[PDB]
């Protein structure tokens, strides 16, 4: 499809990731009403789509704005957990935030 | 996918152009402030971004609202002229209206 309903989100290759965090689902439907860009945030209208870890590789530094575990954990609201806090600060109905809880689950 | 930056807009696959109005250009890069489901209404979280003219075949009128010209030229604000009349009326930046401004034009 143009935009798979359901994604399986990985470590790269390379590195054996924890045997308890390696996989995490996401659904585009789930998110229908987040923009785009909201994730993609390097979308600029027009143009393909790339591996988030085609740019946020580096899995030892995870501290850094462009590396892999920042790009699904940081305070960002671009990020994973960083736009659910943010959406439950507001008391708006969003995804999981603990750690072993939705994403690392199941 | 690849979102084309520049697409040309044209009669139904396997159909014969309009002689005077027969191709027109459209940018996703100037609509990047426009939310894919203004244009693509019947996306929904996943799926296929389909060419219009999937679903917007008949050319037999001017005036039926799942035909051909409806999708371009509506009151809609689906549709190309709808929305930036609808613009144009409450001052906002937008895409031209007159028939040979923009669209038909080099
Ligand atoms: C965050 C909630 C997202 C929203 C909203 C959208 N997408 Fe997404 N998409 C997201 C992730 C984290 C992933 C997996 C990337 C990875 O590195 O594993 C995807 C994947 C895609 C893909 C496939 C890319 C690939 O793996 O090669 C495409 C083509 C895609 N997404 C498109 C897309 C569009 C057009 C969206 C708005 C309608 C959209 N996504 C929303 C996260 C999120
Ligand atoms: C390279 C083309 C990238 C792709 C693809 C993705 N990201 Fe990215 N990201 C990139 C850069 C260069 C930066 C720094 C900001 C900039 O534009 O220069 C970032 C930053 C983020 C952040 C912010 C992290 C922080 O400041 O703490 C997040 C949370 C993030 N990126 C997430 C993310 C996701 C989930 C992606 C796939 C859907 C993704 N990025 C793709 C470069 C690139
Ligand atoms: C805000 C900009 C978001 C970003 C970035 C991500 N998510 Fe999200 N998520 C968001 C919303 C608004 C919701 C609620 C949807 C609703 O109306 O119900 C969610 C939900 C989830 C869920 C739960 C889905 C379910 O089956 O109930 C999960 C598991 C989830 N989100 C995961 C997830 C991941 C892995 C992300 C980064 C790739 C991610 N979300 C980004 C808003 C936002
Ligand atoms: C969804 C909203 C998430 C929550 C909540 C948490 N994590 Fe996560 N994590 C998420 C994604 C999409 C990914 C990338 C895919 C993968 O599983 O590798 C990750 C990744 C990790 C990793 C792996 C890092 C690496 O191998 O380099 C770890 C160790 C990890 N996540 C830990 C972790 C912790 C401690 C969390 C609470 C602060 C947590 N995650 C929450 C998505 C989500
Ligand atoms: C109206 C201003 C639009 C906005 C906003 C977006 N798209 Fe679009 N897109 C539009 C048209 C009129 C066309 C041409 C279709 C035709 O019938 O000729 C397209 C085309 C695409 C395509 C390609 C489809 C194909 O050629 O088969 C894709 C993949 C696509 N559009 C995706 C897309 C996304 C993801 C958007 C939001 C970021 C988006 N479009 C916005 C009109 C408009
Ligand atoms: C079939 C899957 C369709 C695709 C692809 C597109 N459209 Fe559509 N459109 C479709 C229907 C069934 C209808 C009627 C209303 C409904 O949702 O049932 C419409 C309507 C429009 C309109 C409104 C016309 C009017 O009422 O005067 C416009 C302007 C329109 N559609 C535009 C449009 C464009 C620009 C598309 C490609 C980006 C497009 N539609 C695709 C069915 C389908
Ligand atoms: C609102 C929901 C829109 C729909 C539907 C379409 N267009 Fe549009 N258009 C819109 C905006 C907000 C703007 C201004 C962008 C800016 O900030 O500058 C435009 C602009 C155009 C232009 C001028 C730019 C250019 O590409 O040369 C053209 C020619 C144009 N729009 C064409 C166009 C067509 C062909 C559409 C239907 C397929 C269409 N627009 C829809 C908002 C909206
Ligand atoms: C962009 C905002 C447009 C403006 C302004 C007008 N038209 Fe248009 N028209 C537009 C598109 C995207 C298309 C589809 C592609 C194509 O060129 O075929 C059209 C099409 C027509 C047609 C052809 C119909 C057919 O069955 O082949 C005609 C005759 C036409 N347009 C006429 C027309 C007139 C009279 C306009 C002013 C009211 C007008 N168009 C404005 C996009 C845009």
């Amino acid at each position: 499809l143009d935009v798979p309903c359901k994604v399986v989100i990985t470590a790269p290759e390379g590195e054996d990731p924890h045997p308890r965090f390696g996989k995490v689902e996401m659904s585009h439907a789930k998110h229908r009403n987040v923009s785009c860009v909201s994730c993609h945030h390097m979308f600029d209208g027009c143009g393909d789509f790339q591996k988030c870890a085609d740019c946020h590789i580096d899995r030892d530094d995870r501290s850094y704005e462009r590396g892999f575990y920042k790009a699904w954990h940081s305070e960002s609201e671009i990020s994973c957990r960083g736009c659910h806090k943010a959406m439950k600060a507001k008391n708006e109905q969003t995804g999981p935030i603990g750690c072993l809880q939705g994403c690392h689950e199941a």
